């Protein structure tokens, strides 16, 4: 041809080729922003039979992709506001002129395919036209951000064995992923430099995250306006370094941060991008920047399509990053190669740890001090990465995962997520299954809240809002026993007993108490006598509610509720 592929580019091509020689279904490739997505595009098109349509939502993406294609010495058409195998188009423009797209189309590539579900509405008109004309039309997505915290995952199965999204995902498969780690190790991107000790960080250890997992507009703009005096004190140091840098990208937390920054540095040498802007004004600021007509770009919406020019060489991070994906997306905005760019200066000011390579758990943290931890599935061996708390030594205090995420395929094409359940109910189903996939048969499972309300309107019933438990142990002519006593904030209490002597009794005790009560399900608790259990009571959680029925004379435990989540 006219071009030569790097090894990783040929991997991405062969991955795609193998997927569609076996499957009709959509696939995504995960490529960082400096990878040269045009080299994959051009090899697929050299091999294609139809034409190939390369769609973007953002017209500047359509123009960037058309330019980078023809920079290879190749011809292709473009369809936007104003001949070869490939057509480069925007969603709006192509959904308009569908009559001009009536030939053979074998492959449709969607750049930034994470955008697809951001309503838009014309896209599926395109999809259905192309599929009417081309029933076996193959669709490849490309993206650097498969997962946005708050929107979830763009694919379902990953070819490494994890499951990510539900049956809902737009792409059933992710078939190649190029790690930042590797692109930096082999020099295909600019190596990043995070200043070891920058002077005055913010104190975002006060993290009050919403349920989708994103810190709220209010909580940000307010909650550390207690330090809103340091907002000029830090831009001073940013200007210090920017003395010797071509383009600085600064990421605020809110418009109330980004404006209180855009005024605080030089007077017309900076600009402000956020979703609340034109339009024609963004089309002016994309020409001004990258052409370097100003220096500082301040933004709060990290979607920087157009401003990730190669000349940017310092990323200053003025916001806490909830997921690692947001951190990686932000640093990656400044990692492109430029002739004589030695590194990219990363200024981590907020409470943002040092893991450009962290695994993305893929769900909200929960407790703010939660880190990723890896738990091995006792069924299939797969290495899950759940949220957890780990001690100084790297040892596991808690992990929070509920189900193994590995998957497998037989030789009949039937594909299944592993079904090992770290948290369970009954005899077993997910903590939040409505119907028992299979037992007490397909019956309707009793919702915790209803079970508590039923038990409340019983007289022979006790319902204690458990504030903790205490263990005693003892012995007689049949061996040892362990007695657990649950109690609420007023010392109302109720207890149960477990003989530890016989192997059936040992086994029942692992079944009915250690497995519900352990903080590290899947990692077995090692113990010889009740004394070892007392010794390890920190590895045990206490129930959120206990229900005891009456007969006879004494109170007898019947139900324990863990992992509550619905108030009350
Ligand atoms: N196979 C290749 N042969 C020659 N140059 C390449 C190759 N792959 C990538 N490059 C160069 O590496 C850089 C890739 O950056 P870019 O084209 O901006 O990535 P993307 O378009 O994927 O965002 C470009 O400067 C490009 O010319
Ligand atoms: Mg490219
Ligand atoms: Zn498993």
């Amino acid at each position: 041809m006219i071009f030569t592929l790097r090894p990783y580019q040929q991997e991405a091509v062969d991955a795609t080729l193998n997927h569609f020689r076996r499957h009709k279904t959509p696939a995504v490739i995960v490529l960082p922003t400096g990878a040269g997505k045009s080299l994959v595009i051009a090899e697929l098109a050299r091999l294609a039979r139809g034409r190939v349509l390369v769609l973007a939502h953002v017209k500047e993406l359509v123009a960037q992709n058309h330019a980078k294609y023809q920079a290879l010495g190749l011809e292709a058409d473009i369809f936007a506001a104003g001949h070869g195998k490939v057509v480069f188009g925007s969603v709006q423009s192509v959904a308009r002129n569908l009559d001009a797209f009536q030939g053979e189309f074998s492959l449709l590539i969607v750049d930034e395919c994470h955008r697809i579900g951001d309503d838009e509405s014309q896209y599926q008109q395109i999809l259905t036209h192309l599929t009417k004309v081309n029933p076996h039309l193959r669709l490849l997505g490309l993206t650097a951000t498969p997962f946005r915290l708050g929107k979830g995952w763009i694919y379902q199965f990953h070819y490494h064995g994890m499951v990510r999204g539900d049956e809902k995902a737009l792409f059933r498969d992710c078939i190649y992923e190029l790690p930042l780690r590797y692109m930096i190790k082999h020099g295909y991107l600019t190596p990043p430099e995070r200043l070891d000790m920058p002077v005055v960080q913010y104190d975002f250890s006060r993290l009050q995250a919403q349920s989708n997992g994103l810190f709220s507009e209010a909580d940000l703009n307010r909650e550390l306006k207690k330090q809103q005096r340091i907002t000029p004190h830090i831009i001073s140091q940013i200007m210090e370094f920017a003395a010797t840098r071509k383009g600085v990208m600064i990421f605020a937390a809110t418009v109330e941060h980004a404006k209180e920054i855009v005024g605080l540095l030089p007077a017309e040498d900076a600009a402000l991008i956020t979703g609340d802007t034109p339009g024609a004004e963004r089309d002016v600021l994309i020409e001004n920047f990258k052409a370097q007509r100003f220096r500082y770009l301040v933004n709060v919406a990290v979607l920087t399509t157009g401003f990730d020019a190669p000349h940017v060489d310092l990323i200053a991070i003025l916001r806490p990053t909830e997921s690692v994906s947001l951190y990686q997306q932000i640093v990656g905005r400044g990692l492109r190669l430029a002739p004589g760019k030695t590194d990219c200066l990363i200024l981590d000011y907020a409470g943002n740890p040092h893991d450009l390579y962290a695994p993305e758990v893929g769900t909200p943290k929960g407790k703010s001090d939660n880190v990723p931890v890896q738990v091995f599935c006792p069924a299939c061996g797969f290495a899950n990465t759940f949220w957890g708390k780990t001690t100084a030594d790297g040892t596991l205090i808690e992990h929070f995962g509920r189900r193994c995420q590995g998957w497998f395929e037989d030789d009949d094409g039937h594909r299944e997520q592993c079904d090992f359940r770290f948290r369970f109910k009954n005899c077993q189903c997910n903590a939040e299954n409505d119907i028992a996939a299979r037992r007490c048969c397909d019956t309707v499972l009793v919702d915790p809240d209803d079970m508590l309300k039923a038990a409340l309107r019983l007289k022979d019933a006790l319902v204690l809002r458990c504030s903790g438990m205490s263990l005693q142990h003892g012995h007689d002519e049949k061996g040892e026993w362990l007695k657990i006593t649950y109690y609420d904030e007023d010392g109302a209490d109720v207890s149960e007993r477990f003989r530890l002597q016989t192997p059936a009794q040992r086994t029942a005790f692992e079944q009915l108490f250690i497995r519900p009560h352990t903080r590290t399900p899947g990692i077995p608790l090692r113990w010889i006598t009740a004394a070892d259990i007392l010794a390890q009571q920190a590895l045990l959680r206490h129930p959120d509610f206990v229900v005891a029925r009456m007969k006879g004379q004494y109170w007898q435990v019947r139900e324990k509720v863990f992992d509550y989540e619905g108030r009350f």
